[PDB]
């Protein structure tokens, strides 16, 4: 899908930023702050601010691109899915924007979708 692609685009461009509770862009990212962002630059609106709302918001996702991962419910920690396995996430205080396999978290999760 172009729009889940696109979300998925806006979240890689975001690759390297820094982490920072509270932030949702451009510069300076929490976890829930750069899926926020990411639909937000496509035009997709109606995404809530926290990962424990982004985990319930929108409709059942599939692990598509630009689908939100969620972990834990109430859930704690969101990234956007690459299609393949793997997320772009904020992952805490002192690290930076990167990919991950959605598997290292060895936590449950599930998918939303906001496109």
């Amino acid at each position: 899908n172009a729009s889940g692609s696109a979300i998925l685009n806006v979240a890689k461009s975001r690759i390297g930023k820094q982490y920072m509770s509270g932030g949702t862009g451009p510069d300076l990212f929490d976890c829930s702050g750069l899926v926020l962002y990411s639909h937000n630059q496509c035009g997709v609106y109606g995404v809530p601010r926290v990962a424990k709302d982004q985990a319930r918001g929108g409709k059942a996702g599939s692990g598509a691109a630009g689908d939100v991962v969620y972990f834990g419910n109430p859930a704690h920690h969101v990234g956007i899915c690459c299609g393949d396995g793997s997320m772009v996430h904020a992952p805490r205080p002192g690290k930076t924007v990167c990919i991950l396999k959605i598997a290292y978290m060895k936590e449950s999760y599930g998918y939303r979708r906001y496109y």
